[PDB]
């Protein structure tokens, strides 16, 4: 999905991944005697900054397999053996790291917790990544098993433009390359991800309005009732080639975004503000 | 435990998995069109052949990642998900061999049995090497899962040799170069493991001497109750670092090898040969 080449955005972070991950990995012979390398790293922010994609992209860049696992998906009979498998192959394969998604939900479960920590316990070769939304709420102790913190903030002013070229890939539409500035532009405060939610809205209008229509236009395309060919008639009596879908517009995005009021509320990003202040 | 470089032995096998499993590998884009690569390899032959190490070794220089699991350790609540995250992880990191050691013993299972062949099911990118003892006990849906079967045959008469030099490694000895060979030659017949335990019985005898003994020879190491300084005494009372332990030697190789005769039935390697003949 995202490549390392993009990944700048996150302001002191693509950097410090590079050093704290790659750099180790790229030649880790600049870390023999009391140069210990990094054990841990959480990643820690606010919700929906693809915290898992980059996560995968430094492990790429860094040449090093990629094991992850969700701590939801986990904590939800014999778990505790897929976590001894999990760190098994990720220690008897080269270089890896491992991601453990939310590591917050680790506090049925203790059972896991312990088991991780202990896996985690002692361990060069594997790194472990560890994501969380809600860095306060992770254990004493597990956070006490991350050494060096980062901080993935929320989409750049102009990061946020890409992604709108993301979610659209394939999708075909008519967005110039300014119009997805635009769109970046009009989302001055949203989530990475709200972005996708709001696109997968968009995309939907083309056929949204095939549906809920009373007249098409002819070349066939939906209409007002008062037009130059507007007939009253139906999708349903529509050829099945001559059918032209209208086409998809900064409007519609804008249409979205429109409806589509973010998620990330500026008291709760706030909060994480103090967590760096206390262990950044 | 293993290097490519010295498993040359098998004869036409090295060879195969070098085609085989590296070839499509190292350059793939050979393999476009009608020119489907290779699917799964079976791996089978007589017990004790290292089949584990051989997959691990052509995994290595293939520069794949490598995924083992053994059907003893799955087969015998809800493991039926590890052969899902198994592939799943072997499918998400770029070429990938998944080893299933013991696949004869499929056929509380049938579960098992399904599920692999399902994830098996489809599948370029990740190969799949199965072992099998007893090819024959192979489930016939299973056996149809595996294109290219692949005869791996007891160690060559050199290839011992080098087996001798290695389960005695950091263990202390006495072992000329000669030595090795001859006990390679007096090996005639015997599994590349059998190898294995018979020099776990020879290394005992250094101190399994020092125990069982009546007088200490000076220089102190034990020693026959008429000699130049033959001390009727114990072990017990010998000095924190006045002993000397007796040295290795192909002597207590040769009583192991005496005393281990080797596993492999004649006549069930014969029952193999059925095997190639019917299915090779």
């Amino acid at each position: 999905n995202v490549k390392w080449e993009d990944v700048a955005g996150l302001e002191g972070a693509k950097e410090a991944l590079k050093e704290a991950v790659i750099l180790p990995v790229k030649f880790p012979h600049l870390f023999k005697g009391n140069r210990k390398p990094t054990s841990g790293i959480l990643l820690y922010g606010p919700p929906g900054t693809g915290k898992s994609y980059l996560a995968k992209a430094v492990a790429t860049e860094a040449n090093s397999t990629f094991f992850s696992v969700s701590s939801s998906d986990l904590v939800s009979g014999e778990s505790e053996k897929l976590v001894k498998q999990l760190f098994a192959m990720a220690r008897e394969n080269k270089p890896s790291i491992i991601f453990i998604d939310e590591v917050d939900a680790l506090t049925a479960s203790r059972r896991i917790k312990t088991e991780l920590l202990v896996q985690m316990n002692g361990v060069q070769g594997v790194l472990v990544l560890g994501a969380t939304n809600i860095p306060w709420q992770l254990d004493s102790a597990i956070r006490r098993r991350f050494e060096r913190r980062i901080y993935i903030p929320l989409p750049d002013l102009a990061a946020r433009t890409t992604m709108f070229e993301i979610n659209v890939g394939d999708t075909p539409c008519v967005l110039t390359k300014e119009d997805y500035r635009t769109l970046g532009a009009m989302t001055e405060g949203y989530s990475g991800s709200d972005i996708a939610v709001v696109v997968k809205d968009a995309l939907m209008q083309p056929i949204r309005k095939i549906q809920s229509a009373t007249h098409f236009k002819d070349v066939l395309t939906p209409c007002s009732p008062g037009d130059d060919g507007a007939i009253e008639m139906s999708w349903t009596d529509i050829e099945a080639d001559e059918l032209k879908e209208p086409d998809l517009t900064i409007k519609d995005f804008l249409k979205a975004i429109k409806s589509t009021r973010p998620t990330v509320n500026e008291d709760d990003l706030l909060k994480q503000e103090q967590f760096t202040r206390d262990f950044g």
